[PDB]
């Protein structure tokens, strides 16, 4: 496919889940070999792995005492659509959520895209390789299409559930929102994070209940949203990903610690 | 024959020798029943004679505003390689006219062909067919093969020649270069065509000389490029032809004629 851009500036606001904080971002377009970057009080940061900083919760990115936090769904929907010269201005300290998926980045970027003059040089798995953590794994191997395969084991009535992401089927992940358990609330506002969120735009699931009074938009709804997530991990390789993936109760710190052990492999 | 693909993306870039402009071919995989389309600023133009827009010193294509120039060398390689499911990604206004001929093409498509799962369903000429224009004239009639004879009449050395292609003999035609006359440069110019030609990529002929220092590749270069180039022309039909045919100083305005008059009859 041919690099991409967006026709013209478009722009989100709203508050950050985690900073509780109000938010804006401008995307701004860029011309060819330029990439996925943000910029923050007059500091570049790449949209790549070696600026992560965090990845509780949610993927954060810094550079030059500049920090942005919650990266994965602008990325994945980037990654998606395959924008690959862009320039993301941030107004705050975090990304807005919005509604918790992708769908309002996904529709606005969807039907702005700018094709450029210059063949994507994608990032290709060249080999098989698994990473793994205390019951969390996830494995990768070479496929001429991203195809992203997410198995969730719940300890709830979500029990064990598994989504498969094909080239083609972005729509069926753009909408899959964040969600939450009720017994980890405490947690999340306790380590400072969480000052956001809402049943408006997180999916908080209890033992045996839904809070949300619109229910799940999906049966298998969070497992969707963990493939979303690691598609937009995953754009931090630095170019749009060509390879299987199979995610075995993945978080973005693995999801993290799998594209630096791809990077590390000068794949 | 059964449908084929390429097995990996394949890529050209050079200057256009109508344009003058550089441009980047990028052909990529299809499956089974795609057929062979162009793809350009998001639009998809298939290789097909309803989106001809240009016949004089080249064929061109468009649709919804976007428009490639000299689609002839490329398809006419595809055609003989029997190569029926790709889309070729454009970027630029125009396919890189490279050394004139078909020769680099030929050598890189002919090294990744790809059998795929399904029969082609060639178009086959069912009845004896004539299209005249002043002097020039293009005939076909059923043949269990392609078979394809040029016959041309020049006001120069060249004089009356005339090549026969016959399946098996694609090396004879696919490094025949463009030539022009030295008498038409002026026109050519003149009219907003040739911007890219030289030596490099055309052969330039005189009333009895040749001013490219590497002469002609065979006595006859200029009518096996002519079979060369209504070999192209003939895949406009939507899949690989079996037929006879035989051109009297044809071109590509003709070429395409013909192709019309045959689809018409709802072959
Ligand atoms: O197979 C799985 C995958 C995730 N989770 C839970 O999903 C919630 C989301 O947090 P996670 O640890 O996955 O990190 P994040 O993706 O937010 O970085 C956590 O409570 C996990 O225990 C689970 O129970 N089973
Ligand atoms: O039997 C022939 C066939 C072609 N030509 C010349 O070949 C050159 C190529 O131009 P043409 O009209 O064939 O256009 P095209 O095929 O590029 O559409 C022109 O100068 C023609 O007059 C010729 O002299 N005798
Ligand atoms: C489980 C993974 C992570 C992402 C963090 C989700 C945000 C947690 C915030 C808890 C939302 C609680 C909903 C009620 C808030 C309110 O009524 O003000
Ligand atoms: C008839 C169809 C074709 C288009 C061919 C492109 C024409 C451009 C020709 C190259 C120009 C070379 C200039 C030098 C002239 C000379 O040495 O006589
Ligand atoms: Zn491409
Ligand atoms: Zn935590
Ligand atoms: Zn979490
Ligand atoms: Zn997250
Ligand atoms: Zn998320
Ligand atoms: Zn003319
Ligand atoms: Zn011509
Ligand atoms: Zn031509
Ligand atoms: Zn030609």
């Amino acid at each position: 496919g041919l690099e991409k851009t967006v026709k013209e500036k478009l722009s989100f606001e709203g508050v950050g889940i985690h900073t509780g904080e109000y938010s804006k971002l401008i995307i701004h377009p860029e011309k060819e070999g330029t990439g996925i970057r943000f910029f923050k009080n007059g500091v570049y940061i790449p949209a790549r792995h070696e600026f992560v900083v965090h990845t509780n919760h949610s993927t954060d990115l810094g550079f030059k005492g500049q920090r942005i936090k919650t990266v994965e769904h602008i990325l994945s929907v980037l990654h998606l659509l395959e924008i690959t010269n862009v320039t993301i201005e941030v107004i705050g300290n975090e990304i807005p959520i919005l509604d918790g998926s992708g769908w309002e980045f996904y529709e606005a970027i969807r039907k702005n895209i700018l094709n450029q003059n210059r063949e994507i040089d994608y990032f290709v798995v060249e080999e098989p390789i698994i990473v793994e953590d205390e019951g969390r794994l996830i494995k990768a191997e070479p496929s001429d299409t991203l195809e992203v395969t997410y198995e969730g084991e719940f300890k709830n009535f979500l029990g064990r559930q598994k989504f498969t992401f094909v080239e083609g089927n972005e729509e069926e992940i753009v909408l899959a929102r964040t969600f939450a358990f009720d017994w980890e609330i405490e947690h999340i506002k306790k380590v400072g994070l969480g000052k956001g969120g809402s049943l408006k735009n997180t999916l908080v699931l209890g033992k045996d209940k839904v809070y949300n009074p619109e229910g799940l938009r999906y049966e298998n709804e969070p497992v969707r949203h963990k493939v979303f997530d690691l598609i937009g991990d995953l754009y931090l390789l630095g170019s749009p990903v060509k390879g299987k993936f199979y995610s075995f109760r993945g978080g973005h710190s693995l999801n993290v610690k799998l594209v630096k052990e791809l990077a590390k492999k000068q794949k």
